[PDB]
RNA sequence: ACGGACCAAGGAGUCUAGCAAAUGUGCAAGUGUAUAUGAUUCUUUAAACAUUUUAUACGCAUAAUUAAUG
RNA sequence: AUGCUUUAUUGAGUACGAGCAUAUUUGGUAGGACCCGAGAGGCUUUGAACUAAGCGUGAUGAGAUUGAAGUCAGACGAAAGUCUGAUGGAGGAUCGAGUUGAUACUGACGUGCAAAUCGUUCAUUUCAAUCACGUUUAGGGGCGAAAGACUAAUCGAAAAGCCUAUUAGCUGGUUAUUUUCGAAAGAUCUCUCAGGAUCGCUGGAGUUGAUUAAUAUAAUUUUACCAGGUAGAGAUAAUGAU
RNA sequence: UUGUGUUGAAGCGAAAUACGUGAGUUUUCGUGGAACAUCUCCCUAGUGCAGAUCUUGGUGGAAGUAGCAACUAUUCAAAUGAGAACUUUGAAGACUGAAGUGGAGAAGGGUUUCUUGUCAACUGUGAUUGAACAAGAGUUAGCCGCUCCUAAGGGAUAGCUGAAAAGUGUUUAAAGGGGUCCCCGUCUCAAAAGGGAAACAGGUUGAUAUUCCUGUGCCAAUAGUAUUAUGAGUUAGAUGGUAACAUAUAUAUAAAUGAACUCCUUUACAUAGGCUUUACACUCGGGGUGCGUUUUCUUUGCACUUUACCU
RNA sequence: UUUGUUUUGUAGCAAUAGUAAUUCGUAAUUAUCCGAAGUGGUAAGGACUAUCCUUGAAAAAAGGAGGGAACGGCUUUGUGCUUUGCUACUCUUAAUACUUGUAUGAGCGUACCAACAACCGCAUCAGGUCUCCAAGGUUAACAGCCUCUGGUUAAAUAGAAAAAAGUAGGUAAGGGAAGUCGGCAAAAUAGAUCCGUAACUUCGGGAAAAGGAUUGGCUCUGAGGACAUUAAUGUUAACUCAGAACUGAAACGGACAAGGGGAAUCCGACUGUUUAAUUAAAACAUAGCAUUGUGAAAAGCCACAACUGGUAUUAACACAAUGUGAUUUCUGCCCAGUGCUUUGAAUGUCAACUUGAUGAAAUUCAAUCAAGCGCAGGUAAACGGCGGGAGUAACUAUGACUCUCUUAAGGUAGCCAAAUGCCUCGUCAUCUAAUUAGUGACGCGCAUGAAUGGAUUAACGAGAUUCCCACUGUCCCUACUUGCUAUCUAGCGAAACCACAGCCAAGGGAACGGGCUUGGCAAAAUCAGCGGGGAAAGAAGACCCUGUUGAGCUUUACUCUAGUCUGGCUUUGUGAAACGACUUAAGAGGUGCUACUUUUAAAGUUGUUUUACUUAUCCAUUUAUAGGGAUGAAUUUCCCAAUAUGGAGACAUAGCCAGGUGGGGAGUUUGACUGGGGCGGUACAUCUGUUAAAUAUUAACGCAGAUGUCCAAAGACAAGCUCAAAGAGAACAGAAAUCUCUUGUAGACUAAAAGGGGAAAAGCUUGUUUGAUUUCUAUUUUCAGAACAAGUAGAAAACGUGAAAGCGUGGCCUAUCGAUCCUUUAUAUUUGCAAAAUGACGUAAAUUACUUACUACUGUGCAUAUAGAGGUGUCUGAAAAGUUACCACAGGGAUAACUGGCUUGUGGCUGCCAAGCGCUCCUAGCGACGUAGCUUUUUGAUCCUUCGAUGUCGGCUCUUCCUAUCAUUGGGACGCAGAAGUCUCAAAGUGUCGGAUUGUUCACCCGCUAAUAGGGAACGUGA
């Protein structure tokens, strides 16, 4: 009959992103000569939050190279850097925690963060807090390197690709109960609106496959296949194996 | 069992198409002057009057029967 | 082959034509269709001055209670450590007036002051708190700490105008006089059982006949003849009981 | 076809020694004031009402009945007037009790405001009252606001999609600009509580006031040329202090050279808790002035004793 | 740059203004305007501390700095750079004069209300509606109560009287919940100081636990600071706290203000939220726990018609989709069913396209690695599920043990008459006097149980229950009082409703009358109450049934559809390899130049597969900013070679076509009969007998039954023969084996129900057969005298049997079955395919070809006439699943759920007879086996009245009637000594109670009593 509360999330009238007090976007530095051909280094000036994100943000300083000026970036800070610390980007940098290399110099069992899956792509991988990658192979002619994801998948990355060296920080802020129902309250208001969650064995049936009833159950298998249309794709998706896992 | 406090005005088997039966009228193996045209028709007349100077417009009837050549 | 024959069978066929036109009435059909009456379906538009949720910018919560971590001082002890007094001001802490609401009297009123009010009594006040403007989301759609709730006294699908005088085997109504004739509530078929078609029962029109105490005719008798297994009877005649 | 009418038509009220089984027809009197029939025979229709919770309009019994009950409360005397429980004046008794029927604003209303007059209807009892009715009046700004800036957002331009109507909004624009020949970089609307040049006190009208009057101040803008005065610098740019830093007082502290380019600061920011300072408020005692009580008491009870912006 | 003091000034504004006074005149003058402190309400600033998985706008506009471009002036040769002097020149503010378009200050708002009558609510409506200011006393207090400044004394009315009854209040002797479903309502408590506080516990609480004492006024004592002359003297405050004496009708938070407490059970962890206008909860949320998908602009989830978007200013400590619901302790067994998921040319089926074979061609046929299903596995914190019967231990009883059916697995740890147990008011204990209630135990548990979460649990709750203390007008049992109404006056002034109307009893009547019949009776007009009746009003019953009337929701109902997955063709270019295809003479052959299958340097062209390239196409980044190799400030070396960049790349993407999946979505449907409907059944198409009343016809969900088949013989004809059974006889042989005789009217048989028929046959056995065949008519049954269907009598052919007359058109007779449209095979010297031809230039002539005359028989495919067949059992013949406790409409008393009416089976009461009981004795008192009635206080049966409506259980209050008499009054009898009782007569005058449990009517206990009888009045009684 009606149209499903996940169904409207596509709309995007009251579930878009709340950003008012958001300081900008998380990106690498332009890919240029210098990077290119040597290393270029700039000054870290502030540590930051976000009011979305729970990884700090380094605010860091370079100096123009074709015209008189200065110029700024928005990094995501790994843990251990200060203010007034310098910093080396480039092909010949280093290895140092806090410079950015690509991953094609870098020996084995390196600690990652920040990374390109694509080259000069301006960094998409690594990137919330307290998550690393690892360095597990280089190839025999170059061209290619191999790494290890937070989630433990493996990847073959292009080898000139970018990447900062160390983790990043303010990790393991998932390990203090929450424990109030306004502290939650308190955590989706600088989100998105995804909070509280009504579950769909207390509905009607218009709203809901699970709804209706005289004693709230489902009455259905609770797995569906992964060609279900829109409105109907709403228990476990495409579930290879359900209940305790066991290894 | 339902409608009705009282009074006045209004208020409901009609019109058109197509078929049949009954009855009145005209002509009769025929009958009906279609659309038009004509006129010393033109307040009335948007009515009425006329029919192309051994005579093939059309309808119904005058002949039936068969899927059909017939 | 211009097919033939008495045969049988069929036609809304023939055996010296009756039609065409035009008044009116009646019947059945289509149309608004004797008059008034739905619950619905569709097309295109108008509303978030109420209320729901998010967002921007601002404003607001008399008074009192309780007493966490940190700090100072004193006592004990070989160390580790323990005990006593003060200080301090935490917490979706506690009472409570405003504010925001609505537990009970199943109180009053119920032709109200009021299409939700009045009185007393209740719940809540540092937080998931409460208000005001501005702004976003539009109808098979939105919004929902979820009651099928709310979306301008309208929601298990808003409001305005059209398609539209939608359809109804079902309720209600249907307008002057006298005179003459006068019913059915059985039967067959039916997605038929509150309906219909068809036969029966009724009225009107018109011919052919009889008007000759006749013939046709008769919900009646008489004379001649025919068919029957019900009332009674039987159980020793058959069957079955006793 | 052939008739009635100002010497009185239709219609209406009451009737008749009248006719008909009946629907009806005909006639008298009164009112009325202008048209009305045809039955000689035909044509024609939106042609005959007791009902449909029928439509529109008017009117009853109920009935001088139900009722005119929240908000503590009224009394004496006078004026006016045809007429005063509810108009005005004086004297009493009381209420609101600063979280006020006290003052000032927004949304909304639109002349309800003021003076004069004044009662047909309204002001659910009266009414001489009134936000009712009639005539005429009344709203004054460089300093209070809008107007300017940007926000959550709206409308647009290029392009793309669609029969269009419309949807979306740099998704490869030779755009928009500003700086004097260069670089930067879409347009526009959206806050009378956010940001933001600048003003105070006294007086004044029937009705306006940080707007009018008086006096004293502030902010912003003000072309070119020439003269005259105010100060400063050089015989292409001043000094003091060890330092933190300081210095132009002319009517008026106005002048301490500085291009392209570059970097910062103000505007500019949450909540809770106690400690502290200063203004406004409140109160106690002296002095002056006026008032009140006073059979008894009382060096006594109350009022006033003020000071803005700007330098 | 020095001293007390030169002395002035509210520092200027400034007294010239404001306020309070005293003056003199019909605008006039004077005097004051100045000395020391306290309290802490309101606002702002300052320096600080702490909190956040929460870190709390921007722009117009203004300012500061770095760096060092340019530059002493007036005329002085020339072509902006070349020549001579003075060492006034450069800024800055103000005023003036002239040239200049006319060289200060735009435009719009401004009255009044802001609710008390100016706004919205139909109104001059007790409602709603945003912000700032805020005095004195009491006090913790901006609370409550009283007051000053300012505001008012007004409300759609007044006067009198004062009874019932109502509404808002106040008291009550003795008892203290006995009232009631229920302590509903009301009382009792309460401020502050000093003492004292349990179980349990997540150690934080519970906690104001529970409890005890004090409190006025007046007169005193003690404690707590600052400052200046020097330990000593002197001045000087604010508010609290602790003691003592005295005093009063023993009172003192004196008015206001202000918790009732305790022992346990159930649910939910907690603060939070919800159905605006009948539900505030145990429902929703929540922290915590667990499961699932996804490494990216070719990804997961979602929006759009397309083009494009949301999450995303994102990146696994992330985003998205679900369950359960704090802590503690736990979370058993099942993958057979249904879902979801993994592997693939070994493998079955499963499209378009393509490729071959054949043919004149249209067609027809065959082959080929798509996905999906099948085949083989995983998964229960996916949907869900988790057994019976017997025997057995030295008194009984029980069953550790055994046997046997049996499943995918057989309910584990726990828990229980539980918000879950029918029987049920379960058994035992406890609580009371008395317990359908409460608590603790028991367990073969109709039908308990593990994240559908199981068992607990401190704290918390306007949540659901039981008991105790305090308290009381809830009650015994009511009385007295105040305001405001009602009442009577002056003024003003409606509405609902209304066929006509309004006294009764019985009768009949649509079975409950105001009106009708027969009786009782019946005398103006008027005031205040009241709730018996007018089956009173409101309002086309919402319950129930009907309608070929709807709508919301569900699904493995009937048809479809968005989206997803999969294959083909086009977009679409340049090369190169490797294997497949259709051809060479070979290969063994089997066959009568020849016919078919078979190992290899191909007759030459086409196909899936792999790889390479860049310009089509797609993506990303930037201001398209250097061609490859070796926490100051920065601006005015060498080697290698002459499409912005990088990544993919003819693959994605996109357009057309094809297949799978698809309640996410759309449209629709879901028979009838029926002692209401539903369930059951078929009485829905047929047949035998009976009801059926001696022609024929005739109903019910009447009675006893049968049909949807069977048979090359069980059909046709002819001949011969005679059956069941019984008796007596015959080696094994008997009750039953084979054989002979005698009797035998059918007692046998004849496919199947039942009825009728049948003896040289219709039965049995033999012989020959296919009339169970082709065509047509007159007609009978049901009936409209319509179709099918099943029969009867015949005619035109060709046959069978029999010697012959004859008989045969299925079964000895009565049942055994099917339209239109469509399809399929048969028949024909019958026809068509819209200008014509197709056997065939066949036969005979003729020529110099467009020659002539003759002929039953003429391409593929399709159509058509006539005859059978494929089926409609709802059988005169639609392609069709559920639910509504969210519901809508048109109707029905044609039809259910009350009262009333007829009946009285069942329920209740009363009779008659005498077997027997009563030691003995039929009848004191009873009464078996039988049998006659009465009543309408039970429950059925029926469907008469009411569906545009007669309020549906019980209790409380109040009146009246009946007798089928419990007590009280007079009597009779006994198996009657007295006493106490039992049976019975006249008799309805007077009575027929207090309580515990339950919503109860009904029950069952504790009591008292004289007795604690039974009933009716629309199941008496809801304006
Ligand atoms: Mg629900
Ligand atoms: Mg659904
Ligand atoms: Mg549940
Ligand atoms: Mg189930
Ligand atoms: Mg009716
Ligand atoms: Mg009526
Ligand atoms: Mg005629
Ligand atoms: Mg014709
Ligand atoms: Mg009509
Ligand atoms: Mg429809
Ligand atoms: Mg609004
Ligand atoms: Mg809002
Ligand atoms: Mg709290
Ligand atoms: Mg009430
Ligand atoms: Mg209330
Ligand atoms: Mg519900
Ligand atoms: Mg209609
Ligand atoms: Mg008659
Ligand atoms: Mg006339
Ligand atoms: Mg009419
Ligand atoms: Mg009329
Ligand atoms: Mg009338
Ligand atoms: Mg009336
Ligand atoms: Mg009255
Ligand atoms: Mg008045
Ligand atoms: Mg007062
Ligand atoms: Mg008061
Ligand atoms: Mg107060
Ligand atoms: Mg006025
Ligand atoms: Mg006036
Ligand atoms: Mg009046
Ligand atoms: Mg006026
Ligand atoms: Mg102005
Ligand atoms: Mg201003
Ligand atoms: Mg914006
Ligand atoms: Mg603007
Ligand atoms: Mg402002
Ligand atoms: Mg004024
Ligand atoms: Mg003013
Ligand atoms: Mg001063
Ligand atoms: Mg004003
Ligand atoms: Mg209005
Ligand atoms: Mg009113
Ligand atoms: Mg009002
Ligand atoms: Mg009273
Ligand atoms: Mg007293
Ligand atoms: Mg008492
Ligand atoms: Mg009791
Ligand atoms: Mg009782
Ligand atoms: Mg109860
Ligand atoms: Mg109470
Ligand atoms: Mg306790
Ligand atoms: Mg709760
Ligand atoms: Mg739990
Ligand atoms: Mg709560
Ligand atoms: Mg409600
Ligand atoms: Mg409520
Ligand atoms: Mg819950
Ligand atoms: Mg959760
Ligand atoms: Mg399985
Ligand atoms: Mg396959
Ligand atoms: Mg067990
Ligand atoms: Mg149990
Ligand atoms: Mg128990
Ligand atoms: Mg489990
Ligand atoms: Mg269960
Ligand atoms: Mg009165
Ligand atoms: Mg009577
Ligand atoms: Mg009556
Ligand atoms: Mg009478
Ligand atoms: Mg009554
Ligand atoms: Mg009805
Ligand atoms: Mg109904
Ligand atoms: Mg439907
Ligand atoms: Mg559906
Ligand atoms: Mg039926
Ligand atoms: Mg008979
Ligand atoms: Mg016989
Ligand atoms: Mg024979
Ligand atoms: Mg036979
Ligand atoms: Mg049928
Ligand atoms: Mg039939
Ligand atoms: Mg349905
Ligand atoms: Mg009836
Ligand atoms: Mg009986
Ligand atoms: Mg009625
Ligand atoms: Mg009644
Ligand atoms: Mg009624
Ligand atoms: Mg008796
Ligand atoms: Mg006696
Ligand atoms: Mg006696
Ligand atoms: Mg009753
Ligand atoms: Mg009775
Ligand atoms: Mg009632
Ligand atoms: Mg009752
Ligand atoms: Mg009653």
């Amino acid at each position: 009959g009606r149209v499903i509360r996940g169904q409207r999330k596509g709309r995007g009238s009251i579930f878009k992103s709340h950003n008012h007090h958001r300081k900008g976007a998380a990106k690498l530095r332009h890919l240029d000569y210098c990077e290119k051909k040597g290393y270029i280094k700039g000054l870290v000036k502030d540590i930051i939050h976000d009011p979305g994100r729970g990884a700090p943000l380094a605010k860091v300083i370079f100096k123009r190279t074709e015209k008189y000026g200065k110029k700024e970036e928005l990094i995501i800070a790994s843990e251990g850097m200060f203010t007034g610390q310098y910093i080396s980007c480039g092909t010949k940098a280093p290895l140092s925690v806090g410079n950015i290399l690509p991953i094609g110099k870098m020996p084995e069992g390196t600690l990652i963060c920040n990374l390109e899956h694509r080259t000069g792509n301006r960094g998409t991988l690594v990137k919330a807090s307290g998550c690393y990658a690892t360095v597990v192979g280089q190839s025999e002619d170059g061209k290619k390197t191999k790494v290890r994801l937070p989630s433990g998948a493996k990847k073959t990355i292009d080898a000139k690709a970018r990447a900062m060296v160390g983790v990043v920080g303010a990790g393991g802020r998932i390990d203090k109960p929450i424990l109030k129902a306004g502290v939650a309250h308190h955590k989706y208001r600088v989100k998105r609106n995804c909070w509280p969650k009504v579950r769909g064995v207390a509905m009607n049936p218009v709203e809901h496959p699970h709804g209706g009833g005289n004693h709230q159950h489902i009455g259905h298998p609770s797995t569906v296949s992964r060609s279900a249309p829109a409105g109907q794709k709403v228990g476990l998706i495409a579930a290879r194996r359900t209940g305790l896992l066991r290894g």
